[PDB]
């Protein structure tokens, strides 16, 4: 009867506490989305086991085999209940889960170290001299994959050939390679992300330009879940209380560093 | 057979061609909502008629009738098969509609005149000389009345005593007082609306502060309809294509006047 949460190891969305190890169960972690869960069983009325997804992945869909790693496949397969994490609804996912509304508001963005001479996603498009990747079995390497758009059909081309592999495995493995590459590398990532890192040290980052595009993230659940109803309704209620913003307040700036 | 879709006079979501009368159906109409409605309809595979939702509402329950008006009521009480409009997803409209996943992302957000002394919600809350109010029978109106946090709520309890009353039945009827008040008036309304307004003539008005809070336009169906799941796909394939970004920059940009 205790709900299976499939969630990451993604700051400051989950993270281990620095006393970790002498806690228990949920008590180990802390971030936005233990926050959130938290309040969606409360809510929901349910008790529940947050879990660290096996592969470390968001979740896509493997060509060959078809099929899904990460959270989506956690819940797929039937390993999990739910994932209360920063996983974006998208058209290929929600083919075969079900998503909340959402519980927050974003895009695609460039990520910098400072000094780079980049101010769009048009800019990287037209010059080599930086490398430019993303998250392997993420939304937005998916977006670039199948976007007609052409400069983004042109940024995909350029990363789907680029030697060595311009993707990497965690975002953390991104933005180390941002701040080791002296400006030579430049990171698409979500702007929650790029945001939070902006004001994480040694503050070396940054977010340049706007947004690529406009999603958001949704809680999910198997298609046709019984609790896909309750968590959805439970979203909506607590943005419109405000609790969501005061959530984004309390990790992202609150307790920022730059 | 032929969905019939409720919609709104809202400039630029839905307007009238200047040519209208000579023309038939669905010709007749023009603007970001009518594009979309198009779109729609041809990824799900159905034929459709516009109509204008007949008391110009977007859609509140009464208090004492527990009866839904607007585009929301057209859809509970079965004169329309979906809802192609600026309608905004909440937790009380959610508990009988459905809504596809947000198709626009936007907050509230606070219209004033241009040099108006104002520059944030805490401003207006705080004094009394400039009147504030906001659209009857929609979201932000309902928004103000739910809310606890203290500011808003502070807003709420001036809105809804003052005299002469500071609401209004369009979101134009707002635009005009705020536009002859000579300052003295503010007005609380959507940022789509707010940035839209901005880029009209006489480029008098603008939006001031940071989005009030964080949410998104749905198009809705009746409760279990069967056209949901198809629409919320074709929401999805739309915008990670790109388009919903073309037909806010073909209505609120190119076609700017500022
Ligand atoms: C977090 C996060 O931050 N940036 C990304 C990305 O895919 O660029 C992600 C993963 C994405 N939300 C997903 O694949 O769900
Ligand atoms: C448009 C529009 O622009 N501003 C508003 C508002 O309620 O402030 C609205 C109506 C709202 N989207 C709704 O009640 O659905
Ligand atoms: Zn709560
Ligand atoms: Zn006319
Ligand atoms: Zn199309
Ligand atoms: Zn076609």
């Amino acid at each position: 009867k205790t709900v299976v949460v499939t969630t990451i190891l993604e700051s400051p969305y989950v993270m281990m506490k620095k006393n970790h190890e002498m806690l228990e169960g949920n008590e180990r972690y802390e971030g936005y989305c233990v926050d959130l869960a938290a309040e969606i069983a409360k809510h929901c009325g349910f008790k529940y086991k947050l879990t660290i997804v096996g592969d470390g992945k968001y979740g896509a869909r493997d060509a060959d085999t078809k099929i899904w790693n990460g959270m989506v496949g956690e819940l797929v397969y039937g390993k999990a209940d739910i994932a209360i994490a920063p996983l974006t609804i998208t058209l290929v996912r929600e083919e075969v889960i079900d998503f909340s509304k959402p519980f927050m508001s974003l895009g695609i963005s460039i990520m910098i170290k400072k000094g780079t001479p980049i101010e769009s996603a048009e800019d990287l498009s037209k010059q080599t001299e930086i490398a430019y990747g993303t998250l392997d079995s993420g939304s937005t390497k998916e977006f670039f994959r199948r976007s007609k758009i052409a400069v983004f059909d042109k940024m995909w081309t350029y990363m789907r050939s680029a030697e060595p592999s311009v993707f990497v495995r965690t975002t953390a493995e991104g933005v180390a390679r941002v701040r080791k590459s002296k400006g030579k590398y430049a990171y698409l990532l979500e702007s929650t992300m790029n945001e939070y890192i902006e004001q994480r040290k040694p503050c070396d980052t940054m977010k340049v330009g706007g947004n690529l595009d406009s999603k958001g993230y949704g809680i999910a659940t198997p298609k046709g879940s019984s609790l896909g109803n309750a968590v959805n309704l439970a979203v909506l209620k607590l943005n419109e209380q405000g609790l969501l913003d005061k959530l984004k307040n309390k990790w992202w700036y609150d307790k920022g560093e730059c």
